[PDB]
């Protein structure tokens, strides 16, 4: 029921760029772009926090044709309009400098995509991945830790909640469970969604919760700049009291490197209670309630 690479890399479906916005507003950090294709003439159908890949034109230093990039779906099922034509990215531009080469170098699909033009046709291959799926269970408690990019299948499990036109949409998922967002980026610019993220807490303040770790504008307890682990360590036991539920997912996205502290604070709490935490952990990925997708 699923669905799994309806396209593949040797004969991609060919979409059509709509817009490109962007998501990193002024005196924030880097580029970050919402990428909106229309699938119409295909049937390439996906669910909330799958992927697609990205085939960018070129060949590399090799002289070889560029290999598909993969990009968290950013939209629900249904597209940003709910009308079932489209499909949505949150692309940032990788930028690094030195012992790669010369001064700054740019990735090769992210610069492509985040400076693709209206119009542009864009070879799109999958959907793929069955690691971050969301459960049915409209009673499910869901937490979500996201760096960066990492917002992209939170924004498609939170908009499938809580965007008033999706629920609509969706008879049989009315979400009556609590959410939590841990959210790190560097700067209140960098928040990507902030305005619909604060929105969506305003509208359900018994069902979403939302936290900011901001690194340029925030301290930890120990006087380094805040970040995602951070908030998780001084929420370490509420986060530890939901996760004993039969019934809670956690959903762990972004830039490698989170997770090491997230499963150190979750194991003094676990600790307390006798538990230990890289144990319950095994037994939660098992049961498919502990997801991480991290690059
Ligand atoms: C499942 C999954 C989902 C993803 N989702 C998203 C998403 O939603 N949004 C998003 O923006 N990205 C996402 N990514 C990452 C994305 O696929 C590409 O890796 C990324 O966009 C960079 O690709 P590029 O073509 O721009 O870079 P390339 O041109 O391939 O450059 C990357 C290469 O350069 C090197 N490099 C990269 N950073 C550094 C550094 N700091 N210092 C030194 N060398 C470095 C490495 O050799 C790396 O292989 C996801 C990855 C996966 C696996």
């Amino acid at each position: 029921d699923v669905p799994v690479n309806l396209y593949r890399p040797n004969a991609p479906f060919i979409g059509k760029v709509i817009s490109n916005e962007p998501l990193v507003k002024e005196g924030g950090i880097g580029i970050v772009q919402h990428i909106k294709f229309d699938l119409t003439g295909g049937n390439l159908k996906y669910i909330e926090g799958q992927s697609i890949g990205i085939i960018p034109p070129g060949v590399d230093k090799n002289g070889k044709p560029e290999k598909l990039r993969l990009y968290s779906i950013a939209s629900t099922r249904h597209g940003d309009d709910v009308d079932d034509k489209t499909i949505s990215l949150c692309v940032r531009q990788l930028e690094y400098k030195h012992p790669e080469s010369g001064e700054t170098v740019y990735g090769v699909c992210s610069t492509y995509l985040t400076h693709i033009e209206p119009g542009s046709e864009v070879k799109i291959t999958g959907p793929v991945g069955k690691e971050m799926l969301l459960p049915d269970d409209p009673e499910a408690n869901v937490i979500m830790l996201a760096t960066g990019t990492g917002i992209a299948p939170m924004r498609t499990y939170l908009w499938r909640m809580f965007k008033d036109a999706e629920r609509a949409a969706n008879p049989e998922y009315q979400f009556k469970g609590f959410s939590w967002l841990v959210f790190g980026v560097p700067t209140t610019p960098n928040i990507l969604y902030k305005e619909e993220l604060e929105e969506i807490q305003q509208k359900y303040p018994d069902n979403f919760r939302l936290t900011y770790a901001i690194s340029r504008e925030q301290k930890n307890p120990q006087g380094g700049r805040m970040y995602i682990q951070d908030r998780v360590a001084e929420h370490a036991d509420q986060l530890w009291q939901l996760i004993k539920n039969q019934k809670t997912h956690t959903y762990i996205c972004g830039l490698r490197g989170m997770e090491e502290g997230i499963d150190a604070a979750l194991s003094a709490a676990a600790a307390k209670e006798g538990v230990t935490w890289s144990d319950y952990q095994k037994d939660l990925k098992k049961a498919g309630r502990w997801h991480v997708a991290t690059y």
